[PDB]
């Protein structure tokens, strides 16, 4: 697949997932049961996740590591709230042409490289990229080509590239299709299996498994034993 | 009590805490274990809880009502490190507070509305450029929306306060500390006995957990 097919592909996904989840037209602000739609706070509330993966408390659990596991998810949620701005942001919707625009950002092509391992030391700088997204995310607007070099910037310096963004977004989109069949909208889903929160059995799976079907089933089984 | 002393008490808490927790001369912007103190990372991330007490989102548990028990406690945690800012005497910074307009109106619905001001917040405070004094206007015109007042705000404040000196007293800082108390946050179980000397139903309260 050619770097814009890939994209093609995740907006295609994240375009079906939010008409499953939201009903058609979400892009006009609301969903079927007149919630509002902020894709912006959906960013910031995710960077919000993002920071909690490190030690950024001055005051709390100071020796621990950076949990980089969720790292990843969290930049992965952050990509599906992009998607979605890109998708709303904008009848006939051409998926290749903005596919192709995010292909143009500058930035896009370092990030399409291998995946550079981080360390401890690049925490200060990541926090303050993510503080950026924060930033702009929380204010008038609003830039999107701006937000799109600073998140891969950002997803550069946290070990992720386009092959690791796709494969965990691919999972991602099918556990959140998942959680949306199993009670995720009426506070019966439970989010925590076995002591183990849904995200990180996710990620046992995707170890191994690539193929959509076969996640969702895999979640299903293990869902069983929740 | 006057509304100077009611300011000039939470300041001298939080200082007390402060040293308690970092060391002299947090001010300084380090702790005594050379991490650097952020205070508005730590304000913006109590903003997040803040948001999330309420139903914002639009794909989640979309009948759950707000949270207000946990709107109270966020407000009084951004105010630990409101205080924080504005002590980085004490008389002078509690004149200050009291000339806030806004402050005046504190001393006596519309989720999307709430959600707008707290989102204000997390703009100001993680830009290039800070303005102490307009985020103490915003905060405040926020807790009224909120429903709290100095009173609500200063006796909550007192309760978590303490709770954060026990926090550092049983292991918080090298991860030994149990947060949640027999399915209950230690929030909950704060909000609890502040219905009802707080630091002593906490270590009973936290024998079993
Ligand atoms: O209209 C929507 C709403 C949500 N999500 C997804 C994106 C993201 O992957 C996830 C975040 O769900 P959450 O409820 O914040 N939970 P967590 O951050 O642990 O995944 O929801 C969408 O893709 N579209
Ligand atoms: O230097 C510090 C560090 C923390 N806190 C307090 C203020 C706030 O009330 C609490 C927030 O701690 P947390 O670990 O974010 N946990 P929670 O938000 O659940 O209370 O910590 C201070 O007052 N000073
Ligand atoms: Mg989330
Ligand atoms: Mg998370
Ligand atoms: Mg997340
Ligand atoms: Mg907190
Ligand atoms: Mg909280
Ligand atoms: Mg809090």
């Amino acid at each position: 697949m050619t770097n814009i097919e890939i994209l093609e592909n995740m907006l295609k996904l994240q375009q079906k997932l939010n008409d499953e989840t939201n009903g058609l037209n979400w892009e006009n602000g609301y969903t079927k049961e007149g919630k509002l739609i902020s894709w912006r706070r959906c960013i910031y509330m995710e960077c919000a996740e993002l920071i909690d993966s490190f030690t950024w408390k001055h005051w709390k659990n100071i020796s621990s590591l950076t949990n980089w596991e969720n790292v990843r998810i969290e930049i992965v949620d952050i990509w599906h709230f992009i998607l979605s701005l890109l998708l709303e942001e904008y009848n006939n919707k051409d998926f290749k042409a903005i596919a192709t625009e995010v292909n143009a950002v500058s930035v896009f092509q370092d990030f399409c490289k291998e995946e550079e391992y981080p360390n401890e030391g690049d925490i200060y700088g990541i926090l303050n990229d993510i503080e950026l997204i924060i930033h702009k995310c929380s204010g008038f607007g609003f830039n999107l080509g701006e937000l799109l070099s600073t998140y891969f910037t950002l997803a550069i310096k946290c070990g992720l590239n386009l092959e690791i963004l796709y494969k965990t977004y691919i999972g991602k989109n099918v556990l959140n299709i998942f959680r949306q069949n199993n009670g995720y909208k009426d506070g019966s889903y439970k989010k925590t299996w076995n002591g183990k929160e849904d995200n990180e059995v996710l990620a046992q799976i995707l170890e191994q498994e690539l193929d959509f079907d076969t996640i969702y089933k895999k979640l299903e089984e293990c869902y069983k034993k929740a």
